[PDB]
This record gives structure tokens, C-alpha cells and sequence, in this order.
């Protein structure tokens, strides 16, 4: 059984809001008004650009706990129109308009011009007879050209045209269609998303089930949908992101290189100990350093008790671990399993998932006997809180929160919360206690995760870990390409096991990983079965290790930047080139390089002998250290060695790098290391150096007219110098000294206002 | 549960093949080699280049036909048994498998790996649920590898991400399923199934494309290149190379449209329209109406509306048109010749014995049962009779909707059937056709296709929608299946439902007069061009009388794909495979190995396309653009980005009113962006496709010597964006607005500039 | 699943017989001219004042004996008229009118006079899914004081309306509504019969399911009844 929109029966204003009454036939005589189905649209506006649309056939339905937390607001200003051809809510310059008359249509339009929308026929509620359940659907047109990204961290092709996939969170890996998280969100490339609001499974068929359209379909009465405009996908995500949910702002240590004890490697303090002074007598900057499962006995994970036998002075070692300068952070999720003695107590106290007959519900999957910490009941949310908040006392600085994503649905959560939602709102429920917890004890500006699993709105409580990937350039490239994809789903920051996390990889692709992944908001060495220091495979590679984790603390003036443009406009700091150059037909399908940011792209070698092909867009491009330029707009094909690969500044650009090379959270604008980048006549370029907190300390303006660059500061600074690249005389500069350099004429200002001649 | 093979037992040479005997657990221990399965994976070489895979389960199970029509071979084919490996080499493809403790099975070009299968990506699954057992195999993709074909799909172009069915314009289904596709490193693959064939591309495992089949054996072939058209070459040498067609079907067709009302008034009436207009037009087409309604398909013409039909059909050739007509495989049952069909046999049954039948596109449906002689005979009775009034080729519509719970003549197997149909039924018509009108004359309209159907062109897109994103679609679908080794392709042109916008329909006239064949058909709407707009008639005489002035070098480009299974509309990743930035182009294509097309697919007229290495020049406005970038144009009604890459010799036509004419007689030459020190070729094609004349130009500094080879008389030569020259010996020389027009006086002249 | 005749496509006159096809749904336009059923009614008339239905949607079916012993001849004497509003077949008094245009009606009448008849959607074919089964049904109205009998030796109140009849031997005996000899022909106090040709079960529902109707269904792909004329019901039986 289909039954279809088909014709509008009337339209009334409530307010605010438009509420639409259509017919699956001809109603326009009172014959036909009676013995047929109805469909109630409404639609409403949330926020300034952005259209809700709640399509029902039944309301006496049961609409249950949980739902997103979205910031609805009821009071946006739009201008409703109720015409006798068509009715139309506009907010800002998005508007829908619903075709009155014979022919039944609903448009999404820009400024008036279409910009999606569902044609007739395209949605509805159909009656499965086979398995007696009822959907209700919608099928939104995709244009010539039109391309999909998004709907969480998915590891296939980028672009989504062409896939089934389903918001259903499982344990899969980085090789599969399954995922961790599952956020039904889509991002398109003509400047507008779309957010399914169900936290159930949604049915996405892109471009698979009907080619020019994106299908999306959910099981009930209602199906309850936002688009989102643009005009970019920047613009985009900056709209979604403040609807569901800004991106924190992480700490700055917490951009530095971090170290795990592996998974079943034997670990206690000496060899922890061991580890870190091999780092520092090989002169390897380490910032981080991650205890994982078994700190804890096994079998009994995570009962927070730590095992006597291998830590017999816990706080000890962190203090000394802290005495060394660096943060701790342990292992945690939100199961427990049967061995650990605090299991009865658990079960007798009731803080654990029950059956609806009131056993317990178990698996031996994981963990012997494993249960789930009903986080609906709050005495369970208070004890697991009590945990947490005890180990911060003695040190721990960070958690990570992994696991979360099979949630069962036989079940029956405490307080009465619909199973079929749970199974992903569990995952922001528990990432969500995790970091009150932090900002109640660390603070909120010093708390930072380590998260596994993530739903609508998860994007708060950064930050987010690709999972159990391979040691090979395939999953490499795998991992890359679920990193743009939940970028581009709402998340500001995201990290990936550096070398891979099954089997030991070989020397040249740890080393390829390694450049990869310090240039990544959060880097982290981390495996299963093999260690992950980096002497363990060459001492090139720890040359490469050493590199590339010096850089990243020379850039940190302008990654923290880009960090706090993620929190302040949900940007990410790994953006896919569609995502910084939508109008450039050359971008739609890149996903083996990206944009660190806005000056920086990056692109990681997946072969052996060095070789990588790039595309870059329209200007000169000069590469961060080794200084050659090269034309945009075009592909370039290049090898490089294990301590290199294309790293390309974009022309116009000020950027900002360090002077300390040895941690990120340091006073960036006290010696700072300004590089001038192909800056055009008449143009002129800004450089916002950041504060701890995020705001902007210093800024610094050059503007170029003929053959003078006129440069001026604001803020505070001291002892800054600025590059001229590739120019290695000028005729002279007044407000500062001039020196030589490799990468161009070096000037030493005494002020915040020089002039360049030249 | 689930059985792969984790360890190689033995290896034994068989001839020219090499038969592995892998078990799924260690087996090197006497105590551990009984109470397990025990996977044979046959190694052979039917071909050059290609490598075939059988891995079975169990002998035991039967294997009936049909099969594909494979040119199965003596190929040279060395083995080598080792202590670490056994390897099998055909030319530069080779297969080997790891011996030892890790299993492995690698693809090697001259050594190096292009593919494989990895340690427990493989083997054989039993379903205790549906009591089903299934056969799969996952080959490696590599960071950056691409796949394309897999039939005419409307998904997109890169298959990567998708689910695939071989199970035969707006959905996931297909009317032309094969279960072959090709990627960007230079190989292919075909699994070796007629019945259902499951393929994960980058979808359940993203780096492997993953195929499955039900049953105890799966067969496949790896194809090698090293290039992709490489790879198409000896795909169609081993299932069928595309059929050349006649110059004449080349021309612009006219159909009367699906459910609109015609008779033969209406068609006179759209024939003097297209004449008064100066329209040229080539071939009519009777669609499904020139039967009576609920009936088709009984051979029978409507006699209230065609009282007269061999007369009617015999005015038509007379005023030089080609006629083509409406068929399908099935009958309706109201028919007075389905009572016959039925008595006699000659229809599909059901195992109790009565007939299959259902009430979809027919009341009553029957289909014809192609696998009883008597009823192809039948059928091509009909056929030829129909070919006696002067019918000259048939639209073969239909024949994908086969059922599976039927018994058919010989015993087929229903499952395979289910695809082999559709060749079978070509096939038929295919035979009437070269026994009617010849070999060299045959040629068909058809809707569905196998593997090996590219044998019987041409082929069809089918029921589109009028609007830019059906447009787009079914550009898409003729990129894949001319990367699934069809040679020709036709579309709908301004759509088949519902009336198009006038934009739409000009637009979709440019694009279908700039493919292989160009029909004008439609379902609720007639599509002659003053049905839109006094300028859609305009636009579509223009582009009407290029191709008809083209059709000198689209010859040649067709013979070429009777040759090397080359399709004429190629994907840029075809043409340019070691260019990163063609893999995921499908909004634009190759007209050949020279022309550069893109349609456009606005409203405004705006395009944007991308522009490979060289200097690229328009057919006809002959503005210059640099290569390795994207361009952004606005274009009138009259003209789209049609741009021909540098040290070209392109050959035009003196004619614009008909296709098929002495294209060697004043033939057109036209030079594009000749380097000092290069040379290009230019082969002009005879009626049969060989080449009949064949003209060199070779620069060196300033001079340009061309050497003409063969038959021709009065052509001349077009120094493109050169406005004079220094001097001319063996000919004359003249100006014009496209560059100097040299009129040659023999087959040899020397330019000085 | 129900599908009904509720239009006629076309009217075809096969000798002394009388075919239209007909469809469940408007037929007048081209576009909607396929993917449709289509139901195929043959009158004809196997003796005179007597005139046989067959009711058909698929003819591919197996129909296999036994069939009754009827005497049906094909050389009797009928009238066909074909006309642009029905389709009328005559023989001797009785007659048979399928009207055409918009609305399908089927009529049986004496001298022009309506007698009973099939009213537009009150015939045609049913697919039950769950048991996989498909059956032809048909409804001959009743009128005012028309009274029906027959249909074997039955044990139930003399005059059948209101009763349920299953054509279908049993060894039940004298106090229920088995019969030992079950016959599918009816007759009514207006002077006309109904056998309806089928020697499997053939469902009657005389004035219980549809109160002003004769129902009678059989499973299958066609229905074939024939219609007997008097005047009398003594001329019936003759």
C-alpha cells in the first residue's frame, strides 16, 4: 500500500508556522471528502535559514524520549504568503513553497530561485503487509552536476551519489559500510544540507534507488525534516552546527603528539617510564600519554579499579607522569563485565540495562559476561560520574570514551526511553556525562576527549577517533576520507591511529602515516599488536616522527586559529577541497588530499616509491619548507621521500608559524615567525594570531599596492619577524631590520607598523 | 556458515591449465587432511591477456545450459610450479598463488600487481536459512582505482560505493545488465555467470569489489590492458565485437511517438513538414500503435489506420527514407494469432503445462518460447514478410521481464535464461536480417542486451524524462555501456515522457545529433522540432546537416569500434587514462579518438568541461583554448563546446542533406594545431568501413608535406587558424573565415609557412 | 484483489457468437490502451432460448475433463446487433445486452423486457493472496417477489433466498444443508433458469450475501452460465 500527496485540500496560517492539508486523490467536491487518508504538513522555521517540514498521517501515535537536542526556536521572523496558486514560508532567503491547484509540488528555492524540493509522487507513507510496519518517506531532487557528502563517518567513496546507507551506529571497522557514527545529516555541493530529525535507523538511498534523487525513509507516522542553507557549504555547516550543537574548543596541549600503551601489550610504570625516556634520549617530543585497556584487570572492564598487581601506586605514577610535563588520559566505555566484583553490586543496585521480564540483558561479546550502564537511570549516571571525578582527582587529565554503538533494543531503559532512538542517542548520552564531568573538575576550556561513538550533536565534546583501521595505504586513504566525510557531518576535529591499529605495517607506510597525521588536528600513535614508537621500525623513522611533530608545533599559531574557527563557525580543520572551493567543477571528487585549514593543503603519499599526484586550485602555491611555487588550477604529479610531501600554502596568505618546535601550548604571539605568501597588487591579506582562549591576541594586516607592502599590527606582540618569500632582496624597509634567509628576506619589526619598498 | 580457503595443499599442471587443491585449515599433517572441504580453483588462458578462475566447491552439481557465447581457445600459456609459489602466465598477465602457511592469489602485469585476493576474502557460504549456497570472491582495489561499466546504469559513472545486480532510466535497474566491468589501472573483469551475479563495488568492503553467485562454481575472467581500451579490445574479441552498421542509419530518425494518434496522413504530414523545412531526415519508424491496440506483437497492421501498408511503405522508399518498425517478444491474448501460438506450442509454459501469463503492458501476456525451432521460424516468418513490404530494420523492444518459474522448450535453466533472452531474441532477428536485406544492411533498435549482444546494434537508452537530469542520465548510461563493450548507442532525443521545454528539447537535439544515431521519439508528445519552436526546427537542421558533414570521420570512428570494440561516445577516462582529472567526467565525452563534446545542460546556456593536454579548437567557431584546465562558456541554441584536440587531421563531407555518401569525393580536411616535427594520420572510410584513401601530414619547421594514399578526387585541405601562407606548391590556395583552404591538384603538396 | 468489468473496449461478432472485451477501467484514450487485464464475455447460444456466458480473464489455463454432458449445437438461428450504445445477442425471445460507452451493464431480456441481469461491478475475478487462489464470480439480480429454487435436492426451506449453496457431494443426509445430489441450475417463479457450467464446487449465495442478487463463484479462470428461458418455468425445465 502507497499513499501519496497528491493535491493540496487547504492551507491555514498558525502563527509562525504553515500548516498544509493535502489529499492522495481529488477532493475539490464534497463527494470525495470523506473515506480518504490526510497528510499534515507543517512547516516552521527554527532558526534564520533554516526550514523545518513535519509530514504526519496519524498523530494519536506515541512520539517518545529521546530526541536530538536541537535548538528550536519559536519565535524566527518569517513572512508567510497564502495565494491562490501556491503558499509560501520564507526565513531569510530560504522559503518553501507548496503548489496549490491540480498539481501537487513542494520547492525548496534561494532568493526564489529552485534549489531542491519533492515532486509530485515523490513522498509519503507506504504499509508494509509483509512485516505490518508502516514508513513515512521523502525523495528530494538532485540537480545536473549535484554531488552528496556527509551522513557521518562512512568510509566509502566520498561523494555519497550512488549508496544505501542507514543511521544505524555498529562495530564494523574502517574497511566496511558500517560506522560509529551515524549522524542522518547530508551536505551538498549547491550550498544547502539536510537533517533527518529521527535518531532511529533512517533509510538513505543516494542516487541509488532513484538516480536523481536523494530517498529518505523512517519507520512510523511522521517524518520530521530540516533543510539548511547555504549559500555554501561552509555557510551550511555553520547553520547546522549552531541548530545541533558548536564544536568545542580543545586545549592546545591537547594538539600535541600523543603515545598508548598499545592494546594487549604488557605495560605497568617502568615500562611506560621505559618508553618515554626512549623518546626523550631520541630528542621525540611527547605531550600525551594514553593508558589503555589494561590499566584495568581484565575481563573486569570498566570497573575503574586499578589492577594492583601491575599498578600498585597509581596516583604515584601519574604525578610523576605530570612532573614530566605531560597529560594523562585513560581508557573507559560504557560496559562492564560479569568478572568484576562490582558487577553484583550493579545488578543489585539496578544501574544495569534490563530486559522487559527485568533480567539482565548480556552478551559475551567483548567481555565475559558484559552489561551496560543504564546511563537513563541517574543514581548510575551519578556513580559513574563518582568514578570519573575520582581518578581526575589523581591526575588523569582526558578520557577515552570508546565503544557506545551496539545498543541494544530488546530492552528496557529505566526511564522508559524508546529503544529504537536509544541505540544512537546512547553514544551522546555518554559522551555527554563524560565531559560534565571534565568541565566540573578540569574545566571547561581544559576538557578534551577521546571518542569512538557520536550522534546529532555529539560534535560538542571533541574529540572524535576514526577506530580500528589497518596498516596499509588503503585504509590510510580510508581513514582520510571518513575524516572529511564527518568534517563535513558537523565534527570540527577528528583523529586516526597513526601506522594503523591491525598488523605491524611496514617501515614506509608508518612513516607516510606519521607525515599524515601530525597534520591532523590530533595526532596519536597507537596499535593492537605491535608498539607504535617510532624506533621500532627505522630511525628514519624517527627522524620523520620528529619532523613532522616539530612543525606541528610550529604551526600551532595557525592551527589554534583554525581550532577556534571550528568552534566559532563549526568549520573543520580538516576540510575537503569541495568544502574551501565549492565553485570549482576540479574539487567535487578529491579525497586523497585536503585543507588543513584555510591556507594549508595537504596531500599524504600512498605509495612506496614516494609518487603522488594533487590537484590545486587557481593561484601561485608555495610549499611550507621546501619553498618551490607552483601554478594553479591543474594537476602536478611529484615524489617525494619519507620526509616530505605536498604541503602548499595558497597566494594572498598570511600565516602565522612559531618559534618553539618542542610542545603547541606556548605563547605564540611572543617571537612569532609571519610568512608572507604571494600577496597581489592591490590585495591585501589578514593573520589572526590566537590567545589560550581562543580569541584573537595580535592581528596583523599587509596590504600590497605596486611595489609597496604596507604592514600594520593590533593587540599585543613582541620580537615578531615576517618572511618575504622568494623574494630575496628588497629595496629597503622602514619601522624594522632586514636580514637573508633560505625562504626570502627576513624582517625584524620594532612596532606594529612597517613599510616594505619592493 | 562460511568456508575459505586459508592454506594451498597441491598444485598439478593439467595440459595448459593449473589446478589448485587449497584447503580452509592447516593441512600439512596427515591428522588433519580428512573430515574438510577441499576448494579446486582451476587456473586457464582462453585468450592472450586473459586469465580465467574456477573455483568450485562441489562437481557433483548440474551445470545445464545456457551459456555465454565465449570464443573459448592452444593459447600460449607457461607454468611454473616452485616451492614458494605457483604462477601462470598468459602474454603479460599472469595469476599466482602463494603456497605455505599465508594463502594469497595476486594478478601480475610483467610482474608488478594489479590486483588479487587476500587471505580470507573468498570462498563459499551456506545459507541454513533460505537452504541457499553462494560462491564469492572480493579482488583488491587499489588507493585511487575507479571502476566503470557493469552495463548501461543511470547510477553514477564510477561504480564505487554502489550495489549492482545483473538482473535485467531513473532507478537502480537495468535494461542492458553485464556482469563485466573495467577500471582506471588497465584491467578488467567478467564474471562468467548468466544468472544472477552480486557485485559489492566499494560498498560492503570499501577497497575490494566484491562478486557473488549462487551455486557450488564461481568463473571469472581477468582481462589486462594495459590500457582500459586495451582491456575493451580483448573483451570484445572474446564475447563479440560490435557489428558494423550501415552510413544510412547514421542519419537523423523520426518516430510518430508512443500513444499519440497517427495514420498515414499524419505520417505524410510530418514527412513534407520535415521537407518544407529543408529538414533532412533518413529513417521513419512505426512505434506499437502501427498494430492494433492489445494486441501487439501479432505482425498484424491496423487496417483503419494503415489500410494500405506495403503501398504506403513503397511511397516512403521512394522518396529515399529507410522504414523501421515496432516489436517485442511477446503476444497479447487478444490476438486471433494467439490461439494459434497456443495450439500449436510455440509460447512459454509453465511446468503443470499451462501457458505463463500476466496482465502487465499486455492483457493476457505471452511471451514467444525462442528456445522452440518452430517458433523462431515463426517469428522470423513474420519478420521477413514485414521485409517484404520494404521494411528495412526493426525496433527490438522488450525482453527483460523473463520469469524464472517456467519450463522452457530444450531445458534451459530458467535463471540463465532469465538474461541469455535477450541475446537470443536479437540474435533471431539479427539472422532474418542478414538472410533479408544482407549482412552490411542489418542493423536494429534495441532495448535489451547480454553479453555478446553488441553484436546486433544499435542499442537504446529507454524511457527517459524530459529534463536536463534524465539528459545527464542517459549520458551517464551510455558511457557505461560503452565501457561494457557496446559500440553504439542511441537516446531518445528531447526525452520520452512528458513535453519538454523548448530549452530542454534544443539542448537534447545538440546532444543526440552529436551521438552515434539520433531518434526523435517520444511517448505523450510528438517531437518533430515545430511542435517547441520555429528555432528548434532551426537548431535541429543545423546539427542535422553537421553530422550528416561529420559523418566522413564518424565512419571511420565506427569501424573502428567494429575493430578494436572502440565505442564510438567515449568516457574521458577512455580516451586519457593517465589523466587524474578525467576519472569522474560524465557530463562530457570523446565523439571519437579527435572531437571533444559537452553538452549543456542549462537553461542559460552556461557549461563548464574540462580540457585535457594540447590546444583545443571549436569544429566551427574554431576559437583556441589551453589544455589541463577547466573552461567556462555560454553558449546560444545554435552551438555547445565542441572542441578538437591539436595535431588533428579530421576529415568533413562535401554532403549535408544525406549520411551515406561518397565521403571521398571533395572530402573537407581539416588541420588542427600541427607541432613542428610531428605527424598525423587521417583515414577516410569506404562504404564497406576500410579505408579507401589515407592522407599524411608531416611539419618539419615551417614547411608541411602531405601525401595522399589511395582513391579520392577534389579535396582539399584547411590550414585551421593559419590566414595565409608563404606558399603552396601542387595546389591553389584561398582564403576564408576559418583558416587557408587549399585545393590540391594530386595526392602530394609541399606548404611553405 | 478484485477485478471488474466496468467498461467495453470492443465488440467482435465471431459467426453466430458475440465477443467483447471489455476493462476494468476508461478505455477511450490511447494512452491508457495496455497494462491493464482485459475480460473476455462470449455470448453464444447453444439452443434455441437458451444463451451461454463465458466469462474469461486468462485463456491459458488447463481445463481438463470431465465436462458436463451437454448437447450444444453451433448452427442455431441468432440476431447480433452491434450498435454504437450496446451490443445485443438474440435468441428467440431471449437476449442478451452489454451496453457500451462510459458505464458496462449486463441484461437479459424477454421481447425487450428485463428479466435479470449483471449491474456494473457486480462480476468478475478475485485473487486471494494468503490461500494463492484465484475465482470468477458473477450476480444475477433478483427482483421484486422473485422467488429461486432448485439447486439439487436440497433439505432447506423450499424457496432458496437467503441460503448458502456449495455445489459439492456429501453424505450428510436429510436434516442438513448437504446433499447427496448437488445440480448448479436454479429457477425462478419469473420464468427463467441459470446452470451455471462448472462440475466443481460452484459457491451459490442466493440472496445472502448481496440480498437483491444471485452470487454464484467458481474457482479459476473462467466463469460460463447460461441463461434459460420460459416463459414458464414448466418451459424452463423442458
Amino acid at each position: 500500500n502507497l499513499i501519496q500527496p497528491v493535491q493540496v485540500y487547504e492551507v491555514e496560517q498558525q502563527g509562525n508556522e504553515m500548516v498544509v492539508y493535502a489529499a492522495p486523490r481529488d477532493v475539490r467536491e464534497r463527494a470525495w471528502q470523506l473515506d480518504t487518508p490526510l497528510f499534515t504538513l507543517r512547516f516552521f522555521s527554527p532558526q534564520e535559514g533554516i526550514i523545518g517540514v513535519r509530514m504526519e498521517h496519524f498523530q494519536g501515535a506515541l512520539d517518545n524520549s529521546p530526541h536530538y537536542p536541537l535548538n528550536v526556536q519559536k519565535d524566527v521572523h518569517v513572512e508567510i504568503e497564502n495565494t491562490a496558486e501556491f503558499a509560501e514560508l520564507k526565513s531569510g532567503s530560504l522559503s518553501v513553497r507548496v503548489t496549490k491547484g491540480e498539481f501537487w509540488a513542494l520547492d525548496f528555492l534561494r532568493d526564489g530561485v529552485r534549489i531542491t524540493g519533492s515532486q509530485l509522487k515523490n513522498n509519503g507513507y507506504v504499509q508494509d503487509s509483509k512485516t505490518q510496519r508502516n514508513y513515512m518517506f521523502e525523495r528530494l531532487d538532485l540537480g545536473v552536476g549535484e554531488t552528496v557528502y556527509g551522513l557521518g563517518e562512512r568510509f566509502t567513496a566520498l561523494v555519497r551519489n550512488g549508496q544505501t546507507v542507514e543511521t544505524w551506529n555498529e562495530d564494523g571497522g574502517t574497511s566496511t559500510e558500517q560506522s560509529y557514527k551515524n549522524i542522518p545529516f547530508y551536505l551538498t555541493n549547491r550550498g544547502y544540507g539536510v537533517l533527518v530529525n529521527h535518531p532511529q535507523r533512517v533509510s538513505f538511498e543516494v542516487g541509488s534507488e532513484k538516480v536523481s534523487k536523494v530517498q529518505f525513509s523512517v519507520e512510523g507516522e511522521y517524518l520530521e525534516y530540516f533543510v539548511i542553507d547555504g549559500p555554501t557549504p561552509k555557510a551550511v555547516l555553520n547553520r547546522y552546527t549552531q541548530f545541533t550543537g558548536r564544536p568545542a574548543l580543545p586545549p592546545a596541549w591537547s594538539f600535541g603528539l600523543w603515545l598508548t600503551t598499545s592494546f594487549t601489550t604488557n605495560y605497568d610504570e617502568a615500562t611506560v617510564n621505559s618508553f618515554i625516556d626512549g623518546m626523550a634520549e631520541r630528542h621525540l617530543p611527547l605531550h600525551v600519554f594514553h593508558f589503555d585497556c589494561f590499566w584495568m584487570k581484565a575481563f573486569q572492564w570498566c570497573d575503574f579499579e586499578w589492577d594492583p598487581l601491575t599498578f600498585p601506586d597509581p596516583e604515584g605514577m601519574i604525578k610523576r607522569l605530570k612532573a614530566k610535563g605531560l597529560k594523562v588520559c585513560v581508557w573507559i566505555n560504557p560496559y562492564i563485565g560479569q568478572r568484576s566484583p562490582v558487577f553484583k553490586e550493579l545488578k543489585e543496585k539496578g544501574y544495569l540495562l534490563k530486559r522487559p521480564d527485568g533480567s539482565l540483558w548480556q552478551w559475551d561479546k567483548w567481555q565475559p559476561g558484559l552489561a551496560i550502564y543504564d546511563f537513563t537511570n541517574p543514581e548510575a549516571c551519578q556513580w559513574y560520574a563518582s568514578k570519573l571525578k575520582g581518578l581526575v582527582a589523581m591526575g588523569v587529565d582526558c578520557f577515552k570514551t570508546d565503544f557506545g554503538e551496539r545498543i541494544p533494543t530488546d530492552v528496557q531503559w529505566f526511564d522508559g526511553s524508546d529503544p529504537q532512538k536509544m541505540h544512537n542517542h546512547y553514544a551522546f548520552i555518554y559522551n555527554e556525562l563524560v565531559w560534565k564531568v571534565l568541565k566540573e573538575t578540569v574545566g571547561e576550556q581544559e576538557a578534551v576527549l577521546f571518542a569512538r561513538s557520536a550522534s546529532v550533536g555529539a560534535q560538542q565534546f571533541p574529540v572524535h577517533w576514526g577506530g580500528d583501521c589497518y596498516a596499509n595505504y588503503e585504509s590510510m586513504a580510508e581513514s582520510l576520507r571518513g575524516g572529511l566525510s564527518i568534517g563535513m557531518s558537523g565534527f570540527g576535529f577528528w583523529s586516526h591511529d597513526i601506522g594503523g591499529f591491525e598488523n605491524t605495517a611496514p617501515a614506509h607506510v608508518y612513516k607516510r602515516w606519521c607525515a599524515f597525521g601530525l597534520l591532523s588536528s590530533h595526532s596519536r600513535l597507537h596499535g593492537s599488536k605491535s608498539y607504535r614508537v617510532p624506533w621500532a621500525y627505522d630511525e628514519e623513522s624517527c627522524d620523520v616522527v620528529r619532523h613532522f611533530t616539530q612543525l606541528k608545533c610550529r604551526m600551532m599559531p595557525y592551527l589554534y586559529r583554525q581550532a577556534a574557527l571550528a568552534n566559532e563557525f563549526g568549520t573543520p580543520m580538516l576540510r575537503a577541497m569541495m568544502l574551501e572551493f565549492p565553485d570549482d567543477p576540479a574539487c567535487d571528487y578529491l579525497d586523497r588530499q585536503y585543507m588543513l585549514g584555510d591556507s594549508v593543503l595537504v596531500a599524504p603519499v600512498f605509495s612506496e616509491a614516494g609518487e603522488v599526484q594533487f590537484y590545486l586550485p587557481e593561484g601561485r602555491w608555495t610549499h611550507l619548507w621546501h619553498n618551490d611555487e607552483l601554478p594553479g588550477s591543474r594537476w602536478h604529479k611529484q615524489r617525494h621521500d619519507a620526509l616530505s610531501l605536498p604541503v602548499y600554502v595558497r597566494d594572498n596568505t598570511l600565516l602565522a608559524l612559531g618559534n618553539n618546535d618542542q610542545k603547541p601550548d606556548y605563547a605564540w604571539h611572543e617571537g612569532t615567525a609571519f610568512q608572507l605568501f604571494q600577496l597581489g597588487d592591490g590585495n591585501e591579506t589578514v593573520c589572526q594570531v590566537p590567545a589560550a582562549d581562543g580569541s584573537a591576541i595580535f592581528t596583523l594586516k599587509a596590504k600590497r599596492q605596486g611595489n609597496t607592502i604596507t604592514v600594520s599590527g593590533e593587540g599585543e606582540a613582541r620580537g615578531w619577524t615576517l618572511c618575504l618569500r622568494n623574494i630575496p632582496q628588497i629595496a629597503g624597509v622602514e619601522g624594522g631590520t632586514q636580514a637573508g634567509s633560505e625562504l626570502g628576506v627576513v624582517v625584524s619589526a620594532q612596532g606594529n607598523a612597517l613599510t616594505i619598498s619592493l
